[PDB]
């Protein structure tokens, strides 16, 4: 009866989350039972459509992590249907302006705070009769910062009341700045922009997150004060592990 | 226009294969593009049903590995439908007697050698008009040895003409012998039984394979002369990788 | 070769419809064979995506009710794809302005009346060669009225030619007015607003519908003159029935 | 970390279970959150195949009831794959002889007690490292008694060690005795046979269950001492509720 | 309220049926609306599993043809689940002996005639309260004759009461006789065997069918007196049509 | 490591493509292995949703044709998710203005040329490490011209840099001009408009394509200089073939 990520924050610690681009419930449950506070299902850069995300949300909740979704797009009705299917965290890609951040916020709150349509199929089962009064706190929302334009507008994006903060998309950000879309990059201009976004989010009293490709980079981001760190995509981790097993098996 | 595992054998080398318990096509293709000769899809100890295996076979072939299936049971009609869907290797669990091995063989060959029903939807597309004359060589078949009874009958199982050899199921074998079902075990009685099965398979001029849980154990099995080694399940590798990322991320 | 709801209206009677939030074809067919003129599939507050709605439309038609869909959003291309899959009634949520009602209408009619794209896969099978000339009459369209803004604009919404009328969303309406989102509510301000919408729809010569949570409330709405009444969601009815069976079974 | 039905029995009370013939996770979770100790998913007289049962098992567990399956057939490998997918109760239809009951038992226990193949994907996640030592107690197994032949063999069926008892299929039983396949029947010969099966099960120190079509009949069966009572199928309850809503809505 | 194939026979004419190896409902409905009396869904030499056949049965019935299934295997519980999903014709492959034909018959009739388990989800919806009394006539059953052994046993197979007759599998038959598995073959030994099976079926007062690859061969088979002729597989017809469109498009 | 349609163009020849409205992988692979340079999957006038298109893209690539998609709508995030799933050609319906064409172009190119979000799951597997530098050339994009408005704006649409040209939707075009939506029409006003669009595309140095319903019309369009011709929809070809088989089978 609490959003586990908001509980982390309320108790003074950051949240660490998993990241899934592979559809299915078995690895979703297995990873949720690890020491992840949340598991993000990626519906943008994956083949995961709504039909496949729906059972994954159930499996993550059963495993003991908060189910999050990184949506394909910042679309209110898409987001609302995910909320009613038991997504309790929303990360919306490519939020570039205050207006787009306001569009995200509008989907996450019932009237009068937002315009979310009422029919909370799975949240009513989880939270019971008192859901409506607490509905806003049960959901975490982050706008993604992935472009030069979003950087230009970062302070105005952070002024939006109905979202908890921002989540950096570091490979899109590097690419829009004219650099290789490398995860966990050392490119100075990108590193400086990421630091800037974190600094402005905290100056605004908001939360800031970042996508990480490795556990070591995630540790550094937590030390730098990021509130929400993801590490690392299931497909990337699986591919790297398989490569190493093969190398070990085929070595002389 | 060749079964990649049979090509390994024909050219004097063993085959290394992947092992999938997670449904879906994206990791199947990704792992098939690694230096695996084959990828086995587990339909016994997984939630992978026929509807989910079918596109995975396509994805593995596109990635450049031979699609194999470890079936739920040694059932001829199940096996035939997988063959016609483009499974080119069959590993049948719990083959305990010569008769059961003969049942496996019967499904893998058209008349007069076997009783496989003719309607090769996907193999005809892959191999073209000359498929029938070469159909038997396009498929690899292994009977699993997983019980004290299968050990008792190993020589008679190895005498069956229509199968390429046997594949050890080491956790079921350890359990039936009264030991912990530990993968890559050091338990002497199990280690001795595995060695015995390999020795009898090669005395019979047949192939022998084994399921491995690690790249290091797989390397040792290849050095011991196993013809077909799998390493390691996608879910196990992914879970271990995620555990390590979390440990690294949460370390001081 | 007639839309059953339009036939009700043409013959001077209202239509009663079912309401499905559970995916699947078996209960869809079973409920369609009851004395429902139509069955509405809810794609907003449910886990029903396009892949799951498509066979349900077939099952409802076979059962003998008109297949309707309450869409996730008022989006023209979404609506068109449902029409071509054999949805013959469209209820679009959150229609708040005349322009949005015009957007709904545009999707329901071929040129010159609307901009519906031509490729009527399933309607051509149902209606045969003369489909195009009769296509508009085969589809029923209702804009949902669920907000204070929609109330403010009700007369302008009702002036839109290409829609049959409006459908009240009473729990969203109550919530936007600052009241509990209770179905079949007695809250005076909500009751008055619902009556007002009905009165203006009929003053405009248009149809008006309402979502009901019980058979008794639906009877009263029919007596008040509503043209299209739904009662009641499959999940709600099933949950209530199960609760009662358990209470009866566990009673002393 | 306990099978909820076995906990009922261990604490001196019978278990009441739901019964699902409709695929999908939403009503499965909703009904599991009611005062059902278990929810049985029917894979015999339904369109529920393995691909659809798998997420339902997750949803039932999350809702707080023990997931049970009534299988299509008494087949060991089918049953094992369901166990590894997190079915913790198995009801096998048409068990007519002691040998068939022994076949059921064989699938529910690891060696040496049975021949269940080891690879417990979801039970290992639920129960953790100590699963193997407790695996047998985590699963409940009932053989169905549905024919004159099963009646003839009831004492020998009840002598089988690896099953918890029997579950009466009352409509098949009535039909094989030459009577209408009416649920909750009053036909004396059927009523007498049901009573006889219960009496012999308890004389054997075993559990006995029965399928019920109503809460009132279920109450009587509990009073008669049945250990496991199901009431009532989702589709039947939903259809009856819809019929009544329509009757109420269309009444003058 | 009649099986359309049995109606053909009762009115003195043969039945012509379609044959589907491609999953999906749209072409199933489209072909059922043509002058086919039935449409057979092939679950043996196709990727069509139960989850995909279920909506296809609905679509065929809506289109106006009798839904038939050629099963993967002659298995009673598989067949029963298809019957309860609304398959009204069963063609079982590889029926080689009288006993196997008796196994087929057992699944198609309730007690006392057979052992079919009672729970007719979709047939009860189609036929209503009087279903049980007429259930046997609503289903057509054919045993496939595809081997030298089935030829050897043809008279004993035809003596089985609970099946309507036999259905020749001509490519498997040619292959088992040592000839190319060519559809619509002219190979004298195969042609003679097919004629023999037809002659013995009619001498027995039973029905005989055959799989055809072309409309011209089907016409000849109807002239020869076959009672049930299929022509031709969706995939084969589609592939041939596409080849011709390409040839026409690319011609000078 | 080349887009097959762009290779046609680079080598001085047009491309011929298939057109699929039926979901599934088997006919997709079979048709891709014919002498089609590409196969277009129709997600507008079909029941093919994202979950069903994803494996079809794999099957088309394996068969040896370039996978194309005609999307439901010109939506950037939809298009991007298809690109990352291995759609290498995009045909967007109802592009009526230069701005809408600019929206299409924006989705097909990474920064700085467009705003495509980076996460190319399947293209990175196909093309390897050098994908980013060549990404734009790997994708073909065509805006559809289907309305009087698109005709009015054809020169401005053709001036858009990030698209390869236009694709005529001839049945929607005929309908918007007030004529029957007949494929391969002879209606002079439609024929003249189609010719005009081709002439302006080539005057602009751009590519032009057209949807065809027959191989003979496609041959004429290729002779007229169209760069991209599709012929003909799987469902239409299959339906026509089945009609002819039935006519041949039922003829005296
Ligand atoms: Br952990
Ligand atoms: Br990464
Ligand atoms: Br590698
Ligand atoms: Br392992
Ligand atoms: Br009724
Ligand atoms: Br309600
Ligand atoms: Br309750
Ligand atoms: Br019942
Ligand atoms: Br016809
Ligand atoms: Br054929
Ligand atoms: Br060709
Ligand atoms: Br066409
Ligand atoms: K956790
Ligand atoms: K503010
Ligand atoms: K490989
Ligand atoms: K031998
Ligand atoms: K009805
Ligand atoms: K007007
Ligand atoms: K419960
Ligand atoms: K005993
Ligand atoms: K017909
Ligand atoms: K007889
Ligand atoms: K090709
Ligand atoms: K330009
Ligand atoms: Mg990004
Ligand atoms: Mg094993
Ligand atoms: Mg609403
Ligand atoms: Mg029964
Ligand atoms: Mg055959
Ligand atoms: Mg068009
Ligand atoms: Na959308
Ligand atoms: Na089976």
């Amino acid at each position: 009866h609490h959003n586990k990520v908001r509980t982390c924050w309320n108790e003074g610690r950051p949240a660490l989350a998993g990241w899934l681009q592979l559809p299915g419930t078995l690895h979703a449950e297995a990873l949720a039972r690890l020491d992840y506070d949340a598991v993000v299902i990626d519906m943008q850069h994956s083949p995961i459509d709504f039909g496949q995300v729906a059972p994954m949300l159930i499996a993550i909740e059963l495993g003991g992590a908060e189910p999050f979704v990184r949506t394909q797009v910042n679309d209110p009705s898409d987001i609302m249907k995910l909320l009613d299917a038991g997504a309790y965290g929303i990360i919306a890609p490519m939020v570039n302006t205050r207006a787009e951040a306001q569009t995200l916020a509008s989907a996450l709150h019932y009237s009068p705070r937002g315009l979310r349509s009422f029919g909370p199929r799975r949240p009513s089962l989880r939270y019971g009769s008192g859901y409506l009064a607490q509905a806003s706190e049960t959901v975490v929302g982050l706008a993604m910062i992935e472009t030069r334009e979003a950087l230009a507008n970062i302070d105005e994006i952070l002024s939006v009341d109905g979202i908890d903060g921002v989540f950096i998309g570091p490979t899109d950000l590097a690419l829009d700045l004219g650099h290789a879309p490398l995860v966990d990059t050392e490119e100075a201009e990108v590193v400086s922009a990421i630091a800037h976004v974190r600094e402005r989010a905290h100056a605004a009293g908001k939360r800031v997150g970042i996508f990480c490709g490795s556990g070591g980079f995630a540790r550094v981001k937590l030390a730098e004060g990021f509130d929400f760190v993801t590490a690392a995509p299931d497909l990337a981790m699986l591919s790297a592990a398989a490569r190493q097993v093969i190398a070990d098996a085929r070595a002389l």
